[PDB]
């Protein structure tokens, strides 16, 4: 291993400061509360002066000077989810490593599906010159959707092990963009095989943001580009001579249902034609 060090600022004791006291809300964000948030505050004015800090799952006390910024809020222990760009509120993304050590051939050109990510982003908050604390009352959003499916195939007993994959999702998120990003890299899920039916659950990132921002001002005609992308589902089906035969589905249309006592995964139904079936392996 490998640590990266950093320092206070050093005219943040020397310059005054009017401090921001943030207060955090996780009523029906999660019951799974993350272990702390970092707080990043990108000066718009400023050659870089950002003022950057880990707090508590609840919030607290931060020593903020008074400009106008750009701010970024997020979860920081977790799993799958790397954070790359932090230098930036433009370049700050959340991303996932490619399947490393897997024995099926293939998962190297895959990245792992995204843990949970709570984000907030304000694109322009402008702390003024203030003698008390500026308390500033925040709720995190969950950027990343769960996903469940179900589908019929025939022969599984002829499988030894099914690798998912599905393509077009988002499996980055620009945390300052409040966009989700494709990078062509398929996303991994293991899939539980039946005798007649296959389960799986996989995650991605949230195509946009969801919060609402009633102070945000755009002059910009407003963006929707969702359908400029298929998704499909692949199914590598590993055989009992570690073979491979592959089921390529076209979800686009049906992805939504797929989303979610818990509820039993959604069938894909499959035309007649298309259905699944693993062909026993050869032999000698």
């Amino acid at each position: 291993g490998m640590l990266t060090g950093c320092s206070r600022r050093d005219i943040l004791d020397d310059y005054p400061v009017s401090g921001v006291d943030i207060k955090l809300d996780w009523d029906g964000v999660t019951d799974q509360l993350p272990e702390g948030v970092r707080v990043i505050f990108y000066p718009k004015n400023g050659d870089g002066r950002k003022v950057d800090k880990y707090l508590s799952v609840r919030g607290g006390e931060m020593k903020v000077p008074p400009g106008r910024y750009s701010v970024v809020v997020y979860n920081y222990n977790t799993e799958s989810i790397r954070i790359r760009g932090e230098e930036s509120y433009e370049t700050i993304e959340a991303y996932t490593g490619n399947c490393n050590g897997l024995g099926i051939e293939g998962t190297e050109k895959m990245v792992w599906s995204p843990d949970s990510l709570y984000v907030l982003n304000i694109d322009e908050l402008k702390i003024e010159k203030s003698e008390e604390v500026l308390r500033l009352d925040w709720k995190l959003e969950s950027v990343v959707k769960k996903y469940s499916f179900a589908v019929e195939a025939k022969g599984l007993e002829y499988v030894a092990t099914v690798v998912g994959s599905i393509d077009g999702l988002s499996d980055c998120y620009c945390i300052g963009k409040g966009r989700g990003v494709c990078s062509s890299q398929p996303i991994y899920f293991e899939v539980k095989k039946g005798d007649n039916k296959v389960t799986a659950f996989f995650t991605a990132f949230k195509q946009v943001k969801e919060m609402t921002m009633p102070t945000r001002m755009s002059t910009s005609e407003r963006e929707t580009s969702s359908e400029k992308g298929a998704i499909i589902l692949i199914l590598k089906f590993i055989k009992t001579d570690n073979t491979v035969q592959e089921a390529t589905i076209d979800v686009t249309e049906i992805i939504g249902t797929l989303e979610n006592k818990p509820t039993p995964p959604p069938e894909i139904e499959l035309p007649p034609d298309d259905k699944i079936e693993v062909d026993k392996p050869e032999t000698p």
